[PDB]
């Protein structure tokens, strides 16, 4: 297998002398603005330089990034904008897009990034304010900022929840249901429940997402080294610790690539660069070599056919999976993504495997089925930004039609999730069986389409927790976690709790909430049989500050 080669027609590369950049980006946006489930994919890439009079509007399945080693190398006098015009001001479906490695001088002083899930904002320098809300302050369900510097105020306004890590902000305007911060210089003080700020001084461990850049005229991928007890940006005081890999050390995956070829590339020592597109596989992609980077551009998507697993990472150190959507096929897959083997017991603390900006979809673009979406077997794994989503709208949706029982199952020890979003599973959205797990920020919605109370009976419990720590676990800790319900098929359904965990000194939670959306169903409790039920139709959270 040969490494390197052209990035293909879905990677649009601009430099400051490119004619009609605005017209080019506008045409991508015209096509992608409302294209929620289409198969088209785009990566917009900007060579280092200064770009004037630019407003890059970002639609579905569109990534935008600069190609400098540092964010300020690629500067827009202008904006990278997501708004909600196509949905009449409602931003709750602004999914599957990304911005990375750019500096912005927004034209009116404020850049708008009004997104919901799977819309990461990484390694950005906003020289102004950042507005996360749609014009008109309608509903929005974000969001994720990492390794970024916002010189002025971040204004969430109507954003329901948000996670920011390892960043610097000049100010922070408000909280709604759950704004969580770890390692954020300028974060508002811990104040939950009012305002609902969950604030941690540092992030226990983080490792910034690898990214494509240009070293002179040569393409390379920069691979940041890990930080322990991280705080502030990695690039603020100049280039961080990390390694650069030349593009010729990557198999550049395009249409036509089989799992057999991809697997052969990894076995031969090549890393993986998935150009934007949709890749069907008839057997799992297997990454069994330590330190392999598997990096996707433009929301590159993998669909497993015939019920196979899409991606299996072996029991090795340092695998970095980033920027991929795994989209279930119509034939049920027992698992979509497995990190490590069943029973994996190896230590990877010094050099963990990570999933970053890995998104899963079951249904919505056609019928899709999977029993468990992500199984994390390997000890020390970092899950840093994931959205694992059983579709509630689109094509191929139904209680059976797109049944997906379990979202994420964590079996490894010392696993860390930062920015965990899991929604709509028929049974437990997240289950955690390994020891010493930590979650910083969780957002869940319960399945809308349970037909009746019996359909979600869980032994002698009504409903399955959105986040379940197994009763055998001795040590676990979670911060800033919310579960919301919208039982619209049968609003008489009651969900016993959002969270379930054993009662032990080393199993702790901080800042939990449950919310009924418009009275469609209600929660009886917050965690276990503790905390007040939700009531009425006005969407007021029920909260618990500390457990146990
Ligand atoms: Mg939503
Ligand atoms: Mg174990």
């Amino acid at each position: 297998v040969v490494g390197g080669g052209d990035l293909g027609p879905n990677v649009l590369v601009f430099d400051p002398s490119t004619p009609d950049i605005q017209g080019k980006v506008d045409e991508v946006f015209r096509k992608q603005e409302s294209n929620q489930f289409g198969t088209d994919r785009y990566a917009l890439m900007f060579k280092p330089g200064t770009y004037n009079d630019i407003n890059a509007q970002i639609g579905f399945y569109t990534s935008i990034a600069g190609l400098g080693l540092n964010p300020d190398d690629t500067t827009f006098n202008g904006d990278v904008t997501v708004d909600a015009g196509w949905f009449d001001g409602n931003a709750t479906q602004n999914f599957w897009r990304s911005a990375e490695n750019l500096a912005l001088n927004p034209v009116n002083g404020t850049n708008r990034w009004a997104v919901s899930q799977a819309a990461p904002f990484r390694r950005m320098h906003v020289k102004g304010g950042l507005n996360l809300a749609p014009d008109g302050y309608g509903w929005a369900s974000g969001g994720y900022i990492a390794d970024s510097k916002i010189d002025g105020e971040v204004g969430p306004y109507s954003q329901q929840q948000w996670y920011t890590r390892d960043s610097s902000v000049g100010g922070w305007g408000n909280g709604v249901w759950n704004m969580t911060f770890s390692g954020v210089e300028g974060a508002p003080a811990q104040s939950f429940p009012e305002p609902p700020y969950t604030t941690l001084e540092t992030t226990p461990v983080s490792r910034e997402k690898p990214f494509l850049y240009l070293d002179g005229d040569d393409y390379k991928v920069f691979v940041p080294a890990k930080r322990t007890n991280a705080r502030g940006t990695s690039w603020g005081n100049g280039t961080p610790e990390g390694e650069s890999l030349p593009l010729d050390q990557f198999y550049v995956v395009k249409p036509g690539a089989t799992a057999e070829t991809i697997n052969a590339a990894v076995d031969q020592g090549l890393h993986l660069l998935f150009t934007p597109g949709v890749y069907h596989v008839d057997q799992p992609i297997e990454i069994d070599r330590a330190n392999t980077v598997a990096l996707g551009l433009g929301l590159a998507t993998i669909i497993p056919d015939n019920g196979v697993t899409a991606l299996k990472v072996g029991d090795v150190d340092g695998v970095k999976v980033a920027g991929l959507l795994v989209d279930a096929g119509p034939v049920n897959s027992e698992t979509l993504v497995e990190v490590g083997s069943d029973g994996a017991s190896g230590d990877h603390a010094a050099n963990p495997t990570s999933l970053q900006d890995v998104f899963v979809r079951i249904g919505g673009a056609g019928p899709g089925k999977a029993t468990t979406s992500i199984v994390v077997n390997s000890n020390d794994t970092i899950i840093d930004h994931t959205w694992v989503w059983r579709a509630d709208h689109g094509e191929g949706v139904g209680w059976e039609t797109n049944r997906a029982d379990y979202g994420v199952h964590v079996k490894g020890d010392n696993v860390l999730a930062t920015g965990l979003f899991v929604e709509h599973f028929n049974k437990y959205d997240v289950q955690w069986s390994g020891e010493n797990g930590k979650t910083i920020f969780y957002q869940n919605e319960k399945a809308y389409d349970a037909p009746d109370q019996a359909a979600i009976q869980n032994g002698d419990i009504k409903g399955y927790a959105a986040y379940k720590v197994d009763d055998s676990v001795t040590t676990h800790e979670g911060w800033g976690m919310g579960s919301y319900c919208y039982f619209n098929v049968n609003p008489d359904i009651r969900q016993q709790h959002g969270f379930q965990a054993p009662v032990k000194p080393g199993v702790k939670f901080h800042d939990l909430l449950v919310v009924s959306l418009g009275g469609k169903g209600q929660y009886e409790h917050v965690i276990n049989d503790i905390g007040d039920p939700t009531s009425g139709d006005t969407t007021i959270p029920s909260q618990v500050v500390s457990f146990p």
